[PDB]
This record gives structure tokens, sequence and C-alpha cells, in this order.
DNA sequence: CCTGACTCC
DNA sequence: GGAGTCAGG
């Protein structure tokens, strides 16, 4: 552990090489508006930490940072780009990302720091953040020569690793997906994160007024069926009240007690009326904890803007998810929290909010993969491995009849059945099942002798290579579409992406265009064997994008 | 801190 | 099948 390094009072030409690691360290999880504690940076020259302060408002620094041309190796360079931009300075020429580059040899590794991605190729001579940082209340920026020490040793690390990283991918034919897809992506969504999306406060804290009223009603109509007070939201307490008290019918147990799950509770109606007013409860209660309160909470105050982050080396099939907020599950199902969505506004007067969503495209993918002419036949002119069981219990209906609907599809898709037994196959024989895109899930179970881990693998197989290839195919519809924007010189701009669907806002005066060039772009991202269709709304809001 | 609830794709 | 947040405990 020995790695010799200049601490730098002021920045020299040598650190503003063509080609370097760069580490831009922000220790806060949520990097928005967040502090940057200091700075590395690794090239053919040697090896240099740098303060914050000083170089950020170096103008030859920050000129480099925003030159295309001098290429810097990163990890997490989202997190960074964006930390830059709450400072008002732009970050260009990110050329490799460790991070992605990580996520795409194997999801399943959980990589969230260069020391986990290091470990990936023996690469020892750096430490993990949290042995620097430490944890929870504990967690500390350390004294300068400590931080400065780990700083240089993470910008080293990408230094070597590029390459050895690289040559993997490449072997594995994924340098394309990290350098044409996952990267430039990185970008797009730093670009809408910054965005972000503003809210009608005002709206939301009346529909919270007006939801605390309707909660305390339904409340004290749930305590009078009860004959009883109790704490609605504890299933333990509601499990006494319902299998106990009220000796309703066990259907179902956990490890922990009884089941009160919405399914449950459904099948239960026919017993008391009581289980009816207990859902619509919890129903109003998660509208109020998290899309009233918790919205709230994280509503920027001067600009009344929410920003979430888009993790995107995180799931295990090549989608993203979004947090803090979580802008990717707002309510839509029921109108009541559907209302929800009159909350969510455009940044600027006269502005609209647009949003298009492909239609079945898991539905179409299958096609496509399992060259089923039944099923491409149809799509040219269901989402349930559910076995006979599940399907019963969903459709609150014979478990005979279940079976027998199963059987009947698979004969109408006998494509659909062969691909489903051909790819867990192909998993038990390679170790691992692939997108169309060539993003990869390893599946280290799938010969199990257990019968649970097994056939969780397996299901695993059937459905990562259709929710993985849905995944790579929007990505590089943004990133299509953006390109597109820019060359039309539109002010329109991407807010959210939620999965299947692009929710953007743009100028009145740009719906026309977009009616026509969102839902093309979404449509020839790629070209399968059945085609892709895109539905399409905009409103004043959110809701009334529909 | 985990579990089981609601929310979306 | 893939996710995140919340209150309760």
């Amino acid at each position: 552990a020995k790695m010799a390094f200049t601490l730098a009072d002021r920045v020299t030409e040598e650190m503003l090489a063509d080609k370097a690691a760069l580490v831009v360290e922000v220790v806060e999880e949520n990097y928005h508006d967040a502090p940057i504690v200091g700075i590395a940076v690794v090239n053919e020259h040697g090896r240099f930490f740098l303060r914050p302060e000083t170089a950020l408002a170096d103008p030859q620094f920050v000129a480099w940072l925003g030159d295309e041309t001098k290429k810097k190796s990163m990890f997490d360079s989202k997190r960074a780009a964006v930390a830059l931009k709450w400072k008002g300075i732009e970050l260009c020429g990110v050329s490799f990302d460790l991070l992605l580059a990580a996520y795409l040899l194997d999801p399943a590794q959980g990589v969230d720091d260069v020391a986990a991605a290091a470990k990936m190729k023996q690469y020892e001579a750096v430490r993990p953040d949290e042995a620097v940082y430490g944890k929870g209340a504990k967690r500390a920026v350390p004294d300068e020569p400590v931080l400065a020490e780990h700083l240089v040793r993470k910008a080293a690390a990408i230094w070597e690793l590029e390459r050895p990283f690289l040559d993997e991918l490449r072997r594995n034919e994924q340098d394309r997906l990290l350098v044409e897809l996952e990267q430039p992506l990185s970008s797009i969504l730093a670009e809408m994160e910054f965005a972000g999306v503003k809210v009608d406060t005002k709206r939301l804290e009346q529909m919270g007024k007006e939801l605390a009223e309707q909660l305390g009603t339904v409340e004290q109509r749930i305590y009078e069926l009860a004959g009883q007070e109790f704490n609605i939201n504890s299933p333990k307490q509601l499990g006494v009240i319902l299998f106990e008290k009220l000796q309703l019918p066990v259907l179902k147990k956990t490890k922990t007690g009884y089941s009160t799950s919405a399914d449950v509770l459904e099948k239960l109606a026919p017993y008391h009326e009581i289980v009816e007013n207990i859902l619509h409860y919890r129903q109003l209660g998660k509208l109020q904890s998290t899309y009233i309160e918790g919205l709230l909470k994280v509503v920027r105050p001067a600009t009344k803007k929410v920003h979430t982050i888009f993790n995107q080396a995180l799931t295990q099939t090549g989608r993203l998810s979004s947090t803090e907020p979580n802008l990717q599950n707002i309510p839509i199902r029921l109108e009541e929290g559907r209302k929800i969505r009159q909350a969510f506004v455009p940044s600027e007067s006269d502005w609209l909010i647009f949003a298009a969503d492909y239609s079945q495209i898991e539905l179409r993918v299958l096609a496509h993969i399992a060259e089923d002419d039944n099923l491409m036949e149809a799509f040219r002119r269901n989402y349930g491995g559910i076995s006979d069981y599940g399907l019963a219990q969903n459709l609150n209906i014979s478990r005979k009849e279940a079976a027998e609907f199963i059987e009947r599809y698979f004969e109408s898709f006998p494509g659909v059945k062969r691909y489903m037994e051909n790819i867990v196959q192909e998993a038990k024989q390679k170790g691992y099942v692939t997108t169309l895109l060539h993003r990869r899930r390893y599946l280290p179970d799938i010969t199990s002798r257990n019968f649970n881990v097994r056939s969780f693998a397996e299901r695993m197989a059937m459905n990562t290579p259709i929710q993985g290839s849905a995944a790579d195919i929007i990505k590089k519809a943004m990133i299509d579409l953006n390109a597109r924007l820019k060359e039309e010189r539109l002010q329109a701009h991407l807010l959210l992406q939620v999965h299947d669907e692009l929710i953007l806002e743009a100028p009145k005066e740009e719906m026309e265009r977009l009616c026509r060039l969102v839902p093309e772009v979404m449509e020839q991202a790629v070209t399968l064997r059945v085609p892709l269709k895109v539905d399409y709304h905009y409103g004043s809001t959110w809701y009334d994008a529909k």
C-alpha cells in the first residue's frame, strides 16, 4: 500500500491532460445540491489531489471539465455531473464509467463503490468508501491527508482497471452496450434529474387537508364495525381483530402470523363488510403518507421542484429505478389516487406535459424472441411463469379451470411454449441469459436440487430476456429522441422515464411536432418482427396528459 | 433495523 | 417478474 501523489495548492497545466481518471467526491447518498468534498486526478503525468474551493473557482480547471476533447474516466459519472451542475459547472468528455462497466459485466455483484469493482479484477490497493467515511450517525469526511489518499487511490484504481474492464466487455460483446448506450444515457439522466419536475404545492396541500378528513371518517367507521379501537396500520393488531375477535377464516399465514394482504381481504368480503373499509383505509393512508407528506418533504421550496435520482446500476434486468422520491410509482389506477398527478405541472408558464407509452412492449418482444407465428400474426393485425394455483387465486376462480386456461394458452401459442422450454435449457447450459442488446444476467442457482430455488431461477430465465430487452429498447429510444430534439432545436426536454413510458415538458407551440416526433422515434428505436406501437397524450398537468 | 402493507411498470 | 417507501414493531 505505497502510492505517491501531489497534494496540490493550485491547478497546474499537467493536471489538465487530454486523458485522465477523475474523481469528484460527493459523500452524501443524495447528490442533489450536495457538497463536493475533494477532487483527484490521475494521468500520464502523475497523481494529484485538489481542494474544490480551489479547483472549482479556477477558470482553466472549469474550462477543462467542460472540454469534451479532454477525456475523463470515472466511477458513477452521473453523480459527479449532477453535483457539478448544482455548482454551476458543466462536465463533458466522460469516456469510461467503471460503475456502468461493472454493472454490465454482472448486475448481481451489486457494485456500488470503486473497491467493489476493483474486486472483480483482484485489484486491492483501494479501500471501500464505508471504511473511510463510516456509517450512519458516524459518517464523516476524514482529515485531509486521509481523504486525499483515498480519492487518489480511487482515481488510480480507475486508471488501471479501464482496460481490463473494456477487454472483458469486448469479449462479452458488451463494449458497445456500455459506450453507445449506457454511457450516453447517463448524461441524459443527469439532465433530467437536474431539471426536476415542478409541483403545485397549494393543490397538494389542499388534497392532503381533504384526505386527512376522509381518513378520519373511514377510521371511525372501521372502529364501529370492529366494536373496538385498534391500529389499522398494524397487520399484527388487524390480524387479531379479523381472525380472533371476528373469527374470519384464515386463508393464508406468513412467517410472522396471519396474512392481511389485499388479495386475502378481498376474498373475505362475503364474511364481513369491515374488510372493504380496511382496504380503503390503507389505500388512503398510503396516499397521505407517501404521495402527500413524503412528496412535500422533498420539494425544494424556492423552486417547487422535486429532483429524483434514477439508479442506473441497480436492477437485475437492466431497468432503471427512481428514488427520493420515487417518481415511477405515482398513482394512476384508482381515480382517488390518480388525482395526485394534478400536482405535477410544467416548469414554465404556457408549457404542457407530454406523455408517450409503448403498448404491450413486453408481449411484442416475446413475439419477436419466440417467433410465435400466431402471436406475431395477432400483433400484425397474459403477463401471468404463473401456475394453475396463482392464476386461480388471482381471478378468484377454480383451480381446475385455471389449469385449463394455461393449457389452452400454450396450445394456441406453441412458439411461446417452445421458447419457454428452450430458454430454461439454455440457462442451465450456459449459466446466464441475455437480452437483445446483449445485456446479461447470471443464474448460478438454476440447477439447484432444491425445487423452490431452482424454480425461481427458471422463472428468471423466462422473464429476464423479455423485461430486459424492453429496457434496452426504451433506453435507446431516449438517446435517439434527445438527439432529434436537439437537432430540431426544440425547447422540449425529458423529465421522467417510467419503464415503458417517457414524460416530457415543452412550450404549447411544440405539441403538434412532438405528436409526430416522439412516437416515431420511440417506435423506430429497434426493428422487431412485429411493429412497436406508442400512444401519446398532452395536458396542463400530468393528470391531464391522458 | 426487518416485515408486510401500498404503489407502479 | 422487476422495483421504492412507509408505519409498526
